[PDB]
DNA sequence: TTTTTTGGGTGGGTGGGTGGGTTTTTT
């Protein structure tokens, strides 16, 4: 709404110039994804804008990475072609890459760097150019990389994104030692425009101070607030959001109905992307969890449950007001094990799990929230924080203090931080992103 | 009471000429096998009748074709010596090779590509004429291309056909491109001879007719039709046939005996001939699953069992109503439950009643028309739902085919 | 510990096949 003067700036230092790498990150609320919008309607379909959620998708008026590259949902390994397929000869997406000419890639931070470096060699193999990053793509990028961090789960997932590229931070792939990175940044809040003291505090709680966390203690503790009414709750973990979704279904006048999942293999309870022995009632708030395809609803679609049926569900969509009825889907667990006579490591399916793709959504994880802008949230903390960029992302939802409140005071002691973002952070103060040799692999 | 003049017509034009190649087809139930017969008496026994499936080889009088080439149940690569080996020096199959002189191929459209070249090179590596297809063995084929279509398994084997012969049809085979194939058409059925409104039915939906589709589903329609005594049910697919063969032996009364098998060395649990273990009771139709070495009964004969106990196997048969005792050997007794059956292994056989029970659908090209005409009559057939248009499937291989044989040659350039 | 995405037929054909894979034979 209204480019500021900051945004203004931004936006002809980013189109008037053939550079063709360009990042726009800053605080939480500073107006990213709205000159993005700016963006988006001046490149207007020579431009693709993509985000690594399905939320961050939505906000950015786009789709998810994978979702158009078509990536499967597992590690990517570098330039395999088991893992990025290229697409077809005829294929709608190859004219899609060919004709391609800006990429806006919104909340770059939560990208990790597999999937970056997957789109990477996507476009410069399908579009003829080996030559040039992002086969000549002019790519604009915007984050924050003191929100969450990718999601890297520990073991030979980890072991392989440390061996073969440093870390899993977007900034660490090797791409970057082809083409600088072109940084601008944004300071003046726009969520908390009008709450100056309450911005003021998030950018000290940013830098990790720790009186600011003392203050915040003390203004937004409140372990009431999860019951005000239109408040969302977001948690660090989805088994948390499920028992505080419990009590506001169960206090809804709807007949239950239960929809019961499919496991096949090996597939554990942790690995659930929702419950098994799922109940709904009507009128209830949830969320969706894959893409529609006939693209009807997506991934991070929110909506509330209208008619409910043994095993076809209809919910009305809070983007567009259209009733969509979701038929279940699959999800696979995924397990990396080395072949010794290929000797490389492989992905192997060991279980699945079909359910209709929806959770209830008056408590949702962070990772969900971040990109949005609420009118009031309350943190529900749970077991703990356990992700970079996790507390900061749920605090920064609200234009201000008081639409803001606590389950309980968080201490100096959960503060997470991550070497690398302080490195990378540090370097694009001096305006750019270039990279002379990899991240060394420890 | 003999052949029809159109029988008589194609056996004169297969037997005095010169030529070394032949094919009769014709849609189904043409009398192309009974022809066959003719042809057996004709080459006094010497000739060799195969066939690709255990049913086809049964029905034909002779035997399949990896058994009588010793080929393995897996792809043949072209002309390799791994996969397509010549018998020993003085081996009886190699005394058969260099003595032949016919060689008779029946429900030659269920015969993949590369089986019909590893028989070419077979005979031509085993009899030392690498020049003459066939090693200068006079071949008889008959089939139908509209029938069901060859086999191609969801490894990817199907490009390597692809690659090396670009499809996995018969007459899509190199060798075509060094002999002609002399085509003769057989045209008025003999199965449905009696009911020819029937016959005028399957004609139309052999070339996909939609009136008769959906006059076939006002009439054939009965859901009720797998319970009648006699009848035989066919599925698309095998475990759907299985499902149907428990419910007829758990509903029937009378209990149990449980047949399982002995293992030795390496086995996987489908490498076995029959499922590792079998309950049967007194009074079940169900069928064989190879010959004997004396000849009292045959890899598909089906019946009745008489008696039942632990190792011999009193079961009466119906092609001869004659008797049998079955005692397995490496290691179960091969005989399998037979109230279903896949449409595959029905091709090439004239049934009393037939009840096609559709389960998930059709998936193979001929796989509907195949199950369509197996009996006599219309009042024989009974669907266990009506077809839809959408489950036509034709592949444009066999319209090629069919379109370029209407003036009698079949050659590759 | 958080994200991304779909594979079988006891999920079921009024959900549809340009959402996409699989069935069948041969010792
Ligand atoms: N220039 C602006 N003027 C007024 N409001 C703005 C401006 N830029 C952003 N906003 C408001 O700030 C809120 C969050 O901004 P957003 O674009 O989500 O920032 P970010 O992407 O940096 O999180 C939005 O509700 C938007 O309306
Ligand atoms: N000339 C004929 N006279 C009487 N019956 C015949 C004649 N030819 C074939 N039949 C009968 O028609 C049925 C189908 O014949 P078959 O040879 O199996 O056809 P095809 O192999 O072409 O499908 C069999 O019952 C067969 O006995
Ligand atoms: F930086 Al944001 F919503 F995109 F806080
Ligand atoms: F062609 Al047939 F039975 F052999 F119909
Ligand atoms: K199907
Ligand atoms: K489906
Ligand atoms: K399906
Ligand atoms: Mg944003
Ligand atoms: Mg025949």
């Amino acid at each position: 709404e209204g480019l500021s003067s900051e945004q203004q700036r931004a936006f002809l230092a980013v189109t008037q110039t053939p550079h063709p790498a360009h990042l726009i990150t800053g605080p939480a609320g500073t107006g990213k994804t709205t000159l993005l919008y700016a963006l988006q309607k001046f490149y207007k379909g020579r431009a693709v804008t993509l985000a690594p959620t399905g939320t961050a998708a939505l906000q950015a008026r786009g789709q998810t990475v994978h979702s158009f590259f078509r990536f499967p949902a597992r590690l990517l390994r570098y330039r395999h072609p088991e893992d990025i397929r290229p697409p077809g000869p005829h294929s709608p997406l190859r004219k899609a890459i060919e004709q391609m000419e800006v990429l806006i890639l919104d909340e770059v931070g939560m990208v990790r760097v597999d999937l970056l470096e997957a789109m990477d060699w996507a476009l410069r193999k399908t579009r003829k150019r080996l030559e040039e990053p992002f086969g000549g793509v002019k790519v604009l990028l915007l984050g924050d990389t003191r929100q969450l961090e990718p999601v890297v789960p520990g073991g030979e997932e980890a072991l392989y994104i440390a061996r073969t590229w440093g870390g899993p931070f977007f900034f660490q792939a090797h791409v970057w030692e082809e083409v600088a990175l072109r940084v601008h940044r944004l300071w003046e809040s726009q969520r908390q425009r009008e709450d100056p003291l309450f911005a003021e505090l998030l950018k000290r709680l940013r830098q990790g101070d720790p009186q600011a966390l003392e203050t915040l203690n003390r203004a937004a503790v409140r372990p009431d607030g999860g019951e005000e009414p239109g408040t969302l709750i977001l948690t660090p973990r989805r088994k948390e959001a499920d028992a505080l979704n419990l009590k506001r279904l169960e206090a809804l006048p709807g007949k239950p109905l239960e929809y019961q999942a499919q496991v096949k293999g090996e597939f554990a309870e942790t690995d659930f992307p929702t419950e098994a022995a799922l109940t709904l009632k009507k009128g209830a708030q949830v969320i969706l969890l894959r893409n529609d395809p006939l693209g009807e609803y997506f991934n991070g679609d929110l909506g509330w449950v209208e008619d409910l049926e043994a095993e076809a569900l209809a919910v009305r969509l809070k983007r567009n007001g259209r009733r969509v009825v979701i038929r279940p889907f699959v999800w696979e667990k995924i397990v990396y094990t080395y072949d010794s006579e290929r000797e490389e490591i492989k992905p192997q399916v060991v279980g699945t799990f079909r359910q209709v793709p929806v959770r209830l959504a008056w408590a949702l994880t962070v990772h969900k929230a971040q990109g949005l802008t609420l009118d009031k949230v309350h943190l529900e903390l749970g077991r703990g924080l356990f992700a970079h960029g996790q507390l900061y992302v749920a605090l920064t939802r609200v234009r201000r203090l008081q639409d803001l409140s606590l389950s309980r005071p968080i201490a100096p002691t959960e503060l997470l931080w991550r070497p690398e973002v302080e490195v990378f952070e540090t370097r694009i103060q001096e305006g750019i992103w270039q990279k002379s040799h990899g991240w060394p692999s420890l």
